[PDB]
């Protein structure tokens, strides 16, 4: 089995210096070319996904829409999952990161970022960045759906998806294709390579540029993983 | 029930003059400004789908992709297949439509395009314009797979998915839209609409602007379907 | 490729001599037996069903209960369709078979019984042996749903199903398993053999007994098909 | 939504003293009757289930089989998963309840027994009693079989799913039938009404009663759960 991860490009958020979260935001005009370039390096690098999977919010489904097009493969299989999303931000959704920075000094501001297990304050049911009741995920238990998390969190909740839903048709010998998110991303490559939860903080994974994992019978990788362009990556 | 079809902008070969169907071309420039102007009438026009159904052309699942980003629904379950694809143009497929008018004379020239009942020749199995054997298709009884086809062959291909398939979120309250081809797009028309085998050639979908049909609970319409630029539609 | 049919038993209408159709009628006590027979028949042979597809009629949901009991293979995925019934019986639906002989007569009888192409007269919708409106029937596009049907009405709505559907697994690699009627698998079998429209009168397939199928690539046959008890299918 | 669950009855290992668990015992002939009252009871009580889901242990899918075709929904659509199996016994799966009271002792075996959070010892990967690579459980992660567990870690598991899938038939409107086991049905349970740690070992759910649930849109009881044969359920 083999697999393909692709973090998307920056966002109209990203730009704006905004904490996004779940909030569904677009990808940027520069993000929009990183998902380009994504596509390039799965035609070019020969590396051809089987089967898709998604997150439910608009950024990263994009990024595999504009990828899988310079790919030549729009046509395959397309599975959303909720579980695929980014780690929610909590309070913080919406907030300008510098100005957060300031109010809560630099030790709190880098925890709740890099930090494994501690999540935002949790964000309030009637803000108007809150996906409480979201069309999108009416057909999901309400009293699972987060207010608030950390990657741990993140982990807890991808593990089941991957578990059934994905790793299936990775022992189906399908070349699976996450477009996903940074936390998401992070959080399964952690399981994968078994890295601890203090050394996490230390994993950064670039954008548009696919990690592909050669794994075993047993979804181990065979060999250690490698991007289409290492030298983009490194920089 | 509500169900919303979109035809795919233009293509990289409406400039060639080939005759395309099967071949998976691509979205030109404007062509995907049309998918925008698609999806922009979907939000501004106030249509919410819950699923789509995609052809296995790119062209179309170009068209859906961007149409949904424009009307923030990018997120809805997605669903394809072949029995949505293009009226299948035999040898016809890419070749010079001036040049096989030349060829064929008038006559035949239309009957080729626009005869319900008369299907274009096989196309040669080893052409570099076959679909044969191409991977999308792998998981699919290769014996059905077209060598040519008319609207009549297309309808009876298209009418088991949307007999079974579609109707299904129809009949479940969902709003379902549909991103497929000229031909096939007429070939359910003709179907909900009763239209007559004599009739049926003259019917023109706008490419780029979604068709409503408002269907009762026996999928039939309940009112006249409605373009979501009416003027503009004719 | 390997495809496995299994033609269910008598239900307790063709115990009443009555004609059966769409009528969701039940196995008969004979039926079970042929059914567990069928099943300590897949077993023994090691034919070792992966998936399995049925209709929405019960005599042959019922069939395949008990049989992939007996087979130990309970577990597998199952999928139902309208499209792999009986065909149904129009008029003639929950009529004595005998009387129909004398109000009909011979030519006409046969003609209604083992014609390729002429339908029995359509069976009224307010009759109680109408399927209209049947809840599982609901989700299927009302006009498509027969009133009468013939042989060649039957091959026309079930085609499309196993060249979709079935065709996915089987392609894939999958042993598949329908478990099915008289008309709907002779369909089947015609469109597998090439067998002519004309020929198609003179095949039967018995109950209870495994008929199996070695397919290639193009779902053709590579050797020819064989029951698991080739002398109780001769008997 | 309406949610009915049913556990499976007497397996052919009632009469042996020995630890279930994921072993794919069968149902004893009693274990058939048992289930062909559920059925009845389902029909004659009015309650009619829209979808199916189960284990995959033969045990409750015979009782699936059975109590549907009594029931007459025989048709409607079944789902399985690993999820919603019998608690794994670990090293104890194979063994005689009396030899492993010996072995261990009363409150190490009330611990194994009764607990909410202290396994078994994991079960050898060679023992002819570990479910390691039986086929209905080769498309999932290797990694996540369990090799013991108690209720605590059953509740984890299994949950997922019931979030996922189950509830969106759920929340669909559909009428879901589960036919589970005993751990994993008072799994859901002890979440559903919200059961301490401790008070969940008292709650016992009797073998071949359906037990009908009317839910609210959180997936949380309106009103008190209700046995469809309240006097045999006491
Ligand atoms: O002129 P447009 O409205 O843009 O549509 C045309 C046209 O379709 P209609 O005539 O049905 O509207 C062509 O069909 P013919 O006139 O040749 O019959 C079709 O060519 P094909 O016959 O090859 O389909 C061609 O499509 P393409 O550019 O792919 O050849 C193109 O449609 P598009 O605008 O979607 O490209
Ligand atoms: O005593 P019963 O009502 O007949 O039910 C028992 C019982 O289950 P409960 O205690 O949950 O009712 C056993 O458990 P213990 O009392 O011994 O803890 C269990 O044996 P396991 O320990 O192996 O689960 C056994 O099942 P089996 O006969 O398969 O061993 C069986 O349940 P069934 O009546 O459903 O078989």
């Amino acid at each position: 089995p083999k697999l393909v991860l692709v973090r998307h490009g920056q966002s109209e958020w990203n730009e704006k210096n905004l904490f996004t979260g779940w909030v569904d935001v677009k990808l940027s005009a520069k993000g929009q070319q990183e998902a380009a370039r994504a596509g390039e390096l799965l035609k070019e690098k020969k590396v051809y996904p089987d089967v898709l999977y998604t997150s439910k919010l608009s950024r990263a489904i994009q990024t595999a829409n504009i990828a899988l097009e310079k790919a030549d493969r729009l046509w395959i299989p397309v599975n959303r999952s909720w579980r695929l999303n980014e780690r929610h931000y909590g309070d913080l959704q919406g907030k300008d990161k510098a100005e957060t920075l300031k109010k809560f000094g630099e030790e709190k501001f880098n925890t709740y970022r890099r930090s494994f297990d501690v999540p935002p304050p949790p964000i309030d049911a009637s803000s108007p960045f809150s996906q409480k009741g979201d069309e999108r995920y009416k057909y999901v238990d309400p009293n699972v759906l987060p207010e608030t998390e950390s990657l741990a969190l993140v982990i807890d909740r991808l593990l089941p998806y991957w578990q059934d839903v994905i790793a299936k048709d990775l022992l189906s010998g399908k070349t699976v294709m996450i477009a996903a998110h940074g936390n998401s991303l992070r959080g399964l490559v952690k399981h994968l390579e078994g890295i601890s939860d203090a050394d996490i903080a230390k994993l950064n994974i670039p954008t548009g540029i696919p990690l592909v994992f050669e794994l075993d019978e047993n979804l181990k990788p065979s060999k250690p993983s490698y991007y289409l362009d290492p030298e983009a990556a490194a920089a």
